[PDB]
């Protein structure tokens, strides 16, 4: 059995960056990370000092 | 990171009142609740004496 | 079996009660209505007095 | 013809009247507003003191 | 208020099996498991001995 | 000229047999059945004493 | 309210032609049709003897 | 860098002359028009004296 | 078994004719060619004398 | 790099035997078929003896 | 409010300047530029000399 | 007419580079290769050493 997380990763460099940001923290927490599906993508402009790219991916890792 | 979960609401009242309660569980159990996004919404008739609303949500909290 | 009917109700109040107004009339010709299902909402404004919310559902009812 | 922008509207009430919001600005700056499509519907929780209800709607006008 | 948990199962003899498989796992874990929803169906074939079936399910149950 | 009706089988044994339920309830009121789409598949789980497999079909049929 | 019924027309001339053949028949038995929304498109080829184009619509109309 | 404008052309003839109707109207307002989408059609029935077909384009031009 | 090639057809008259563009040149290279379903339709203005119609289609046909 | 076809595969049986019979097929022509996603599913009722399940698969397949 | 623009952004890098291109261009013209969300990624390849990389982005910015 | 194939490049750079594997595998064996459209894309991560970055794109060429 796969479970999937919902995550949305940060880089102030680049959507691959940013999917990279996710995937990092689901391995930090979780065992047997065996793949990611990207979801969505976007920018955050006007609350942060650099441009912020994200990246929203579902994260799936097996489970026992 | 923002780490999304997908909760269904429910209010004998409407759709915001659904919303709200499902963003009230997850302000219960989880820090730092950012946002939600509605991804759908629906009506419980013939098992409830009251009619009941839902609202289902991806509730977004920043990990950390 | 269930089946489905495909509804748009309308509210001069709320999209929540314009949903209500299509489970109304589902329940005023149908036997055994379950629940609804919202898939799309809108607002009528340059052809009335008053904005008219509108939200269609599928109601479902079972059969027999 | 008919042309539609998209716009986001804000309550801190309800979704309904997120909706009105944005209909409500596209009044003030459009003439011949005829309908409104939800598109999306949102809640602000961790940058506002309170639950900010958002509604995005294609605003349709009549070109002419 | 319900909360889904996205779950991918496996079978080597159908796609029912397979969502009942994702089932299976979140009733071990979990109480209260009320429905699953159908996401996606798939077939894992240049990996393993014998083709894989599997079925992912959003797998709802009730809090509290 | 076809027309569609959506219907909701259900199976205590199979996504294709909960098709088969909606077809077979579809052909017993109806004339000229032709084809039916899949339109979503689900699982009852909490409310029944065995798990009950559901197949919501488009059912298209010949008018006339 | 209004109520929608999903209606599939032919023509052997055009998309257009073909939405109209579903129209047609719903005002051949319904009061109070209103408008129609394209859903699908597709053409028979390999069971007939003229290409047949086929349009698929809701065909809207109001109750009461 | 392109931009899009979506528009709903309208025609009493066809889903093509719809479309028309609204890149003309593009092209009057607009230089640099390189492209339509077609998004959506429809037709109107009971507010008009003959049926009104109707096709919805995002119509992108190029900016500077 | 059915397969399916995805592939746009063009015309300077109508998006039916531009379908029946795409379905000439796979019954010019296929055998067995049986049904198409739309999948897009868009119009090439700013880079041709004429406006082009294009409507993109999956046409099916059958193996062996 | 991965290359999918877009297949449709029938059953009298089942819809797992329905994918099953479309990559069949993929693995008597291709080499490294790698694995298969869902894409549609439907049954053929008013031209066949017995109904006939569809199951419409992406089959994957690694190119060199 | 907010208000989108739709724009497509080119760059003969990556994905990422692509989507950046369409925000420089959003924010030369426009005020209170907030996020941007991609909603479609492509290539040009057979009209240019070295290959264009294409983010489409809703760019969304508060009005007032 | 332009036909698509839907490919899936890989990198262990980026997203951008994926994509551009998958058309570089196109114009290896395709002639007139004319645009690219992203349609998925995926991070490969527990069976690779390295992370494995994936696009899937349909890649259009111009037939004849
Ligand atoms: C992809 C993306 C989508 C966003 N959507 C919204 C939104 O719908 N409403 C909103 O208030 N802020 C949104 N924001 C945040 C916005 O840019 C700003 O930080 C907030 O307005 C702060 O309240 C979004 C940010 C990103 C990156
Ligand atoms: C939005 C919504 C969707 C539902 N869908 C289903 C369904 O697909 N099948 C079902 O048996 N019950 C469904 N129900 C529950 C149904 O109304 C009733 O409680 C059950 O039939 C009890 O077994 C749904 C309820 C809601 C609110
Ligand atoms: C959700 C919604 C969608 C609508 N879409 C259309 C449309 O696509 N074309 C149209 O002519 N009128 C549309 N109308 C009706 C429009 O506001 C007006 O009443 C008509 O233009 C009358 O001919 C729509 C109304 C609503 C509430
Ligand atoms: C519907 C909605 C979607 C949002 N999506 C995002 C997002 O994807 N990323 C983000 O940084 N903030 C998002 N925000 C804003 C978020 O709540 C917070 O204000 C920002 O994180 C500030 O930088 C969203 C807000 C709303 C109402
Ligand atoms: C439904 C499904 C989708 C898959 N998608 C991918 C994919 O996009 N990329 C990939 O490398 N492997 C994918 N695989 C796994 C693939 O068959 C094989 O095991 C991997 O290539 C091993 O690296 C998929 C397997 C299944 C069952
Ligand atoms: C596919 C499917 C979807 C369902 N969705 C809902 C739902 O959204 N809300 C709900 O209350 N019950 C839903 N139910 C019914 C649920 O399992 C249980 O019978 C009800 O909670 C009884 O009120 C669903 C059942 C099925 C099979
Ligand atoms: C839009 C469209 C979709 C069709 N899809 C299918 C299908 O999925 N399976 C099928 O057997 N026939 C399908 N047909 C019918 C097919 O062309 C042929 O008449 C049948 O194969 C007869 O059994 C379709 C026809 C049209 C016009
Ligand atoms: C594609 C299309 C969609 C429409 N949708 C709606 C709708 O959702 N609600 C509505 O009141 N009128 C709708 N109308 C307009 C409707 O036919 C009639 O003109 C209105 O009911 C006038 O108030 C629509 C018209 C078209 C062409
Ligand atoms: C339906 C359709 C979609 C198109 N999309 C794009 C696009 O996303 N980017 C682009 O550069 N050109 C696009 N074009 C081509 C555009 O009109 C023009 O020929 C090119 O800009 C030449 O480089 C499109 C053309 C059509 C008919
Ligand atoms: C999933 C599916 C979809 C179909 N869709 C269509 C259709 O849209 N139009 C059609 O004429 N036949 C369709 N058929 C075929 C239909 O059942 C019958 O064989 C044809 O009407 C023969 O001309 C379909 C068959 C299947 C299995
Ligand atoms: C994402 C994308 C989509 C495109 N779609 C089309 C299309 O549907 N039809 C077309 O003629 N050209 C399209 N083009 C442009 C195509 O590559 C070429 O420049 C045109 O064929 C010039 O007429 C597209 C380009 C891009 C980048
Ligand atoms: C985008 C993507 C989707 C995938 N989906 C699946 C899947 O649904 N099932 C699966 O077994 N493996 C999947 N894999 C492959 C998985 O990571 C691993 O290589 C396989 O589990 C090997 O059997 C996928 C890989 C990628 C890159
Ligand atoms: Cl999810
Ligand atoms: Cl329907
Ligand atoms: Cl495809
Ligand atoms: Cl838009
Ligand atoms: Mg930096
Ligand atoms: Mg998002
Ligand atoms: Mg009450
Ligand atoms: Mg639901
Ligand atoms: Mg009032
Ligand atoms: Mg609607
Ligand atoms: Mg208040
Ligand atoms: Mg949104
Ligand atoms: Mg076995
Ligand atoms: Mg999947
Ligand atoms: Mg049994
Ligand atoms: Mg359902
Ligand atoms: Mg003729
Ligand atoms: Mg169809
Ligand atoms: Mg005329
Ligand atoms: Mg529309
Ligand atoms: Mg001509
Ligand atoms: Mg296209
Ligand atoms: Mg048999
Ligand atoms: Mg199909
Ligand atoms: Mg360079
Ligand atoms: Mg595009
Ligand atoms: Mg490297
Ligand atoms: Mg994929
Ligand atoms: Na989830
Ligand atoms: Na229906
Ligand atoms: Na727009
Ligand atoms: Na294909």
């Amino acid at each position: 059995v796969f479970k999937k997380v919902l995550l949305t990763g940060t880089s102030e460099e680049s959507f691959t960056a940013a999917a990279d940001d996710a995937i990092d923290r689901a391995e930090d927490t979780l065992d047997n990370v065996v793949w990611a599906e990207v979801v969505d993508q976007g920018v955050e402009i006007g609350a942060v000092e650099e441009r912020t790219y994200q990246t929203e991916v579902q994260v799936a890792f097996e489970l026992d």
